[PDB]
């Protein structure tokens, strides 16, 4: 885990780790703190929406699947929606890793 973007005082950076930033760039630990909460709080979102649209894969009926496999999958996605989508996502998130 790095942070996707820390406003450094020399300016603001992207794709950069807590020791990096600190290190090279002289950020605040209040930035390091503001920038982690905020990689987090993007993660935990996103994170949910690409597992269901990178196991669509399985959802598309196209692919030659057992009903009983695409269902487990079909689940899946139902499972991660059956947690509550975190609004301003400053909770630790567990979800299902997939069956397959």
């Amino acid at each position: 885990m790095l942070l996707h973007s820390v406003e450094t005082p020399r300016g603001e950076i992207l794709n950069v780790s807590e020791q990096e930033a600190r290190d090279v760039f002289g950020a605040s630990e209040q930035a390091i703190a503001d920038a982690r909460k905020a990689t987090i709080l993007q993660t935990l979102r996103i994170e949910r929406d690409e597992r269901l649209r990178a196991c669509d894969w399985t959802q598309v009926q196209d692919v030659v699947l057992t009903a009983d496999q695409k269902a487990t999958w079909a689940k899946y996605r139902q499972a991660l929606r059956d947690l509550p989508e975190t609004v301003t996502d400053l909770s630790q998130i567990v979800w299902p890793q997939l069956p397959v």
